[PDB]
């Protein structure tokens, strides 16, 4: 997610070795905790790049 | 509002007895402030649960 704009992949079978929930440029992105993915930005907390609810 | 999703109910005018505003797995609602209604959540935080703008 890049500029902006939402993903709104809550409960999705992800499967990749890499950072599985990218966010950059104030982007938001909204998901399950149920499995643990790794993400770019720490878990629920707004920063430079956009917020995640990993909840 | 449940896995994400917005519910922009601003000037609503509600009247029941349960919370008036609910979220979960991460959804979002923005809403008013004049009217005084109950919330599921603490308004302006960042949980499991996503924001609940009250503003």
């Amino acid at each position: 997610a890049t500029r902006g704009g939402e993903v709104t992949c809550f409960g999705s079978n992800i499967s990749s070795n890499k950072t599985v929930y990218n966010v950059y440029n104030g982007s938001r992105i909204f998901t399950d905790k149920d499995h643990g993915y790794s993400t770019n930005v720490d878990p629920q907390t707004l920063s430079s790049k956009g917020l995640i609810i990993l909840g």
